[PDB]
């Protein structure tokens, strides 16, 4: 797939796309405001997520901190990033089809749309300003919004077992965002898109 990654927030971001063992493509980039990264992702990628960080300082050799996202300190990510992150997650050419989301269970960040520049599906977006109203328990110092498993780490909140159920907490990000996935048993608002379709991802979507 081509991923177009395009910055539509007022503030840098450095995006990040990893497959949780390798990057994709260089595995990260700084996207000044209105700033487009296109890459290319390997056909069959299955777990690939491409999230925005911010507030990052990098050296020379691509080694630094952000206060969102930061994936082992690196500018070129190879792993995930820590959250809060709002998270494009794909996986493609898998018997034919690619399947789409957007999820919140590893927190948010930044607002995001997520949709096919290809035909035969749609789009995700998750825009809501969950930061601005994510409950004071859930507020990262850092910045974002952090998931309940994250702060709590319960069997609950992180569905250790596979069982767990939706929580207060869940409950918030599924209100503000209906179409992300809110916790790990969430009913699925995965998009079935044909297979080797292309992409874009835009943070800071909307206002």
């Amino acid at each position: 797939a081509t991923f177009e990654i395009v910055n539509r927030c007022s503030y840098t971001v450095w995006a990040a796309a990893s497959k949780g063992d390798a990057a994709l493509d260089a595995g990260g980039r700084q996207l000044n405001s209105g700033e487009s990264w296109t890459i290319n992702v390997e056909p069959g990628t299955n777990g690939g997520k491409i999230w925005a960080r911010t507030d990052c300082y990098f050296d020379d050799s691509g080694s630094g901190i952000c206060k969102t996202g930061d994936c082992g300190g690196l500018l070129r990510c190879k792993r995930f990033g820590r959250p809060p992150t709002t998270l494009a997650e794909f996986s493609l050419n898998q018997y034919g089809k690619d399947y789409i989301d957007i999820s919140n269970i590893k927190g948010f960040n930044v607002p995001m749309n997520f949709s096919p520049t290809t035909r035969g599906c749609r789009g995700v977006r998750c825009a809501a300003d969950i930061v601005g109203q994510c409950p004071a328990k859930l507020k990262a110092p850092g910045g974002g919004c952090n998931d309940a498993c994250t702060v709590f780490q319960t069997s609950e909140y992180c569905c250790t077992t596979g069982k767990c159920g939706p929580t207060e907490y869940s409950r918030f990000f599924k209100r503000l965002c209906p179409d992300a996935f809110s916790y790990v048993l969430d009913k699925p608002t995965t998009v079935t898109c044909p297979g080797s379709s292309n992409y874009r991802v835009t943070f800071c979507p909307t206002a």
